[PDB]
């Protein structure tokens, strides 16, 4: 089931992992680009969505306010989480937000493209990044509106 | 994450409810033109897919074998569940399977369009149909190859 409250297109929002409380940022310099960060609010923590249409309907790309690269997720190279100039130009650009079964308030940010779920923990190394596999906890996320 | 054994394209297939062991069967006259049904192989529970490449890697368009049609699957209007001429020109043509998380030998047939899943039961009207909430047994499918 999708997401029943995603924001309005053009609505800013940080991404906040469910369990560890952490955001994602999307950067253009110093990698990791796109990671997990526990601490103050930054402008480089905030997204819009762009909506998919026709045979993108239900999904979106995910799109840095001050820097205006949109996510993506991939398993055929590093960085597996990274980000990319443009509007949505390639399928893995574009996700899905689909809610957990147990947890209606929380969901998983899914690709498509790449059979991938982002997910953010505290323990195991890479802390942030995406699996394809069993639901768990660690892929559960808000949007934090601003 | 998606099924594992998806059938080549031009593989011929029906597909059988785990659970109830009802075919899914499409045919050109006397509605319901998409069903579900009881006994041996006729003509019109034969399927190929189609496979989706870029916007649609990992969806998939259900095609008659004997009529050339594929399914689609909506919520707005009635019937939810039927069939169209084309190889999927329509976004509600497209469909991912997505494995069960505790079986891993059958799947869901999910359509992203309209965020449903197929089902087949033994119990009330409408006995087959479409579905958009949690995870039953009778939404899950396997393909048996002919």
């Amino acid at each position: 089931v999708n997401f029943p409250n995603i924001p309005a297109e053009g609505v800013q929002f940080r991404l906040r992992a469910r369990d560890t409380g952490y955001v994602i940022y999307s950067r253009t310099e110093n990698p990791p680009l796109v990671w997990q960060y526990n601490g103050p609010p930054y402008d480089d923590q905030l997204f819009t969505l762009i909506y998919g249409t026709g045979p993108r309907k239900n999904l979106y790309a995910i799109k840095s306010v001050p820097n205006g690269r949109v996510l993506f997720s991939r398993t055929s190279a590093s960085p597996y989480v990274g980000n990319i100039a443009g509007d949505g130009t390639y399928n893995d650009n574009w996700f899905q937000f689909i809610q957990d079964d147990n947890d209606p308030n929380s969901f998983r940010i899914y690709n498509l493209a790449s059979d991938t779920v982002l997910y953010s923990r505290t323990t195991a190394d890479p802390k942030f990044g995406n699996f394809t596999g069993a639901k768990y906890d660690d892929q559960l996320w808000h949007f934090e509106l601003v």
